[PDB]
């Protein structure tokens, strides 16, 4: 009984939102989006996720994250929806965006 | 060196950080912190990532929004060091600021 | 709106938090902040940061090593508004708990 | 009655740490060097410090720091040498280097 509604899997909308994220994979019933981000060290790792941070409370969005050093493994969905919807997407983007500065 | 498993120094350790728990073969510890929200979340988790740099020893933490669910060990020592334990006592002492 | 010196809604707002002075000419608010080190000052700030960002309001804010000196004034008002003793306020609280 | 050695104005190796920092300018007496950060917004002026401060913790040499939204203001040097440091030149390059990841 979630109160929000989710993107269908394959929805054109959802494959629209995905082509813009292309790193990150769908999970099974296009539930989730997931990507392990990876850098040279914890402290770049630290400076990428702390933008993160920043972005996620400004918009009340929180993504699922596992730290481990210089990795950060990410899953977005909305609780909500029990499933994705567009602010899953736009924090894969900002997130893709931060990792963007070191490479 | 690698603290083994029940060995009378990794008890003693274990004492000083008692909201831990020891993982089968006791290969690390583990504890889950809540905070009221991801900004005390993220606070908590600010002191330990400048702790965690500066001895260069770091957690492995899975944050969701206002919770950290926390497991160390020393990566090259397949198992539980002093480091651990040191790094297990500074979260507490961190953590307690929110209390 | 803009917070005139002197105004009964400045001074109601100034009574929420009371380590904060008043500028000349009622343009700004200043508190500094001390710490036992460095890395209890981050914690602090880190805190306020993600609130700044949330609530797009910023602080001047000079730290070193333990200390943070900080300026609230809201920039487009040329002086003080509501959003600038919120910021105190939250600023307050996430202090408290390094005391 | 600084304890540690400061380098002296002009030296030689002051120079030659200098010229590692070059956006960096000397103040009179060469007692301190100054830069002024510029980024897009505070989220990206936030990510560079999160860098830096975990530098300077792990170092123990803080910057003297003054952020006002997306501009970090720094003025470097060692009080206990009265003066410049190899420290000061470090940590100037770190964060010069943690900067270039936003331009
Ligand atoms: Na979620
Ligand atoms: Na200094």
């Amino acid at each position: 009984m979630a109160p929000l509604a989710r993107l269908a899997a394959n929805s054109a909308r959802l494959l629209q939102l995905h082509k813009t994220v292309p790193q990150w994979h769908l999970t099974d019933g296009h539930l989730s989006i997931k990507r392990k981000f990876q850098f040279s060290d914890f402290n770049e790792a630290w400076g990428f996720m702390s933008r993160v941070a920043l972005y996620a409370d400004k918009v009340d969005h929180h993504p699922n994250w596992y730290n481990v050093y210089n990795t950060v493994d990410v899953e977005l969905s909305t609780h909500d929806a029990a499933g994705l919807t567009e602010k899953d997407f736009a924090l894969a983007k900002f997130m893709d965006d931060a990792a963007k500065n070191f490479e």
